[PDB]
Formats: structure tokens, sequence, C-alpha cells
């Protein structure tokens, strides 16, 4: 389940966010994976427990935790899935985790781990997906400096340091929104599908060509009763993906 960082930090800000944090904080180094959160946190009694939730806990692994309704917070350090021990630390409400040298006690598996340039690429990647879902979720990337980003409604404009412009379109039970911008050097084109993104190529193309090549569009799509590579009623989607890049 686990293969690599990035799904150490998919993983670790999933719960984050299912902690009910607006606050999430990753950073990494290729190795430390540490993802600091706002959230309820974990009761005490309970942090052995969720060590044994998180799995992936069998790489030199440390958590702490504080339980809002709780004033102390507690700290568990674990190895290879082996509780090192714990002790009863201060700290804001919330959970931190640090992961620091995935798979040490698997070679092979850690053979299989990329160039550290490509596992940065893919934790970079992952964030930005997170927040372009999430505008009201402040998110931070830390992988040597500062990547950094507040509550907002349009964040789409920080996230790829561009001025866009904005379409709607509703038809029947789908709307959909799009940020498009027209200079770009090379284009991008981003599907999110509900909250889901979707990496499909010949979607992509369908918007390469009816918003042009060389062009950053950022499509947001909902629907209610739908599949999820994914399924609908497809017919009326293009066309409407088509309607609102007639503006
Ligand atoms: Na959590
Ligand atoms: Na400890």
């Amino acid at each position: 389940v686990i293969e690599s960082p990035v799904d150490v930090v998919k993983e670790l800000v999933e719960n984050s966010l299912d902690a009910k944090a607006t606050k999430v904080e990753v950073e990494i180094v290729k190795r430390l994976i540490r993802v600091k959160d706002n959230g309820t946190g974990i009761h005490p009694e309970d942090v052995e427990k969720v060590v044994l939730y998180s799995i992936s806990s069998v790489s030199k692994f440390k958590l702490r935790s504080r339980f809002f309704q709780e004033k102390e917070g507690k700290e568990i350090e674990v190895e290879a899935g082996n509780i090192l021990g714990t002790r009863r630390v201060g700290m804001p409400v919330g959970t931190e985790v640090e992961v620091r040298d995935l798979f040490f006690n698997l070679p092979v598996r850690r053979k299989f781990l990329k160039k550290e340039d490509t596992e940065r690429r893919k934790v970079l990647e992952l964030i930005k997906e997170y927040a372009l879902t999430n505008p009201e979720v402040e998110f931070t990337l830390f992988s040597e400096g500062r990547l950094k980003k507040s509550s907002l409604k349009e964040r789409v404009e920080e996230v790829f340091q561009t001025k866009t412009e904005e379409l709607y379109a509703e038809r029947e039970g789908i709307t959909l929104r799009a940020f498009v911008s027209r200079n770009q050097r090379q284009g991008k084109y981003y599907v999110f599908i509900n909250k889901r993104p979707i990496q499909n190529n010949n979607l992509k193309e369908f918007l390469r060509k009816v918003f042009g090549y060389k062009t950053l569009v950022v499509l947001y799509a909902e629907l209610p009763p739908f599949m999820v590579v994914n399924i609908l009623k497809e017919r009326k989607f293009l066309e409407l993906v088509r309607e609102l890049a007639g503006k």
C-alpha cells in the first residue's frame, strides 16, 4: 500500500483532513516525511492502537498527538513496527508524524525508490492537487526551503502563478467551472470531477482542442450519482465543456 513517499504523505494528509484540520504542513528531505496537523488529534489512550490506521509505521516511525479537549499530548516512537517508547509532550492541539528513512529495513523495496528529484515531484504534485481541491484549507510544503498558500477561493492563480479567466456552465445535474490562462509556455490541463483528480488523456486532448494548446486549463466538475478512470453520461458533459469554452 505504501511503496513510496508520496503514498505516505497521501495517507497522512488524508488523515489530517478527516481530523478536520484547516492547516496542513508537509516537509520532506530526500529521508524525512513530516506531516503537521491542525485537527482534533488523537486521544492518548488511542495512540498505540492507531500505530498498530498508520502502518507505514514500519519504517523508523514517530508520532505525537494532542487531543483538542486534552491539555497534554502524547508521543510514541516505534521502529519497524516495534514500539520503542512513549512520553508526554507539550504541543499544540493536533498531530505531527515523522517517517524518516522509509524502507531502511526492507532493502529491495528501498531500491525500488526513484531518484530523489522524482519523489519530490510526486509529492509536490500531490500537495498541489490537495490545495486545488481544498481552497478553504491552508497548505505548506517544505523541500529544502519553502509550497505555501492560505484560505482562498481562487487559489488556482496562486498554485499556477498566473492570472486566470473564470468560466461557468451548468446544465441538468452537471455543474462545471474552469480557470484558463492562454499565454502559457507549456499547456497544462488539470481536471477534477467532483473533488477527485482525473488523469484521462483523451479528456485532456479534448481540452487541448476546445481551449487550444499551450493554455492552462483547470476544470472542476460536479455531478451527483456517478461511478469512479470513471464513467458518467458522457455526451452532455463533453458538449458542456465545449459550451463553456465558448466563454
Ligand atoms: Na490524524
Ligand atoms: Na519517544
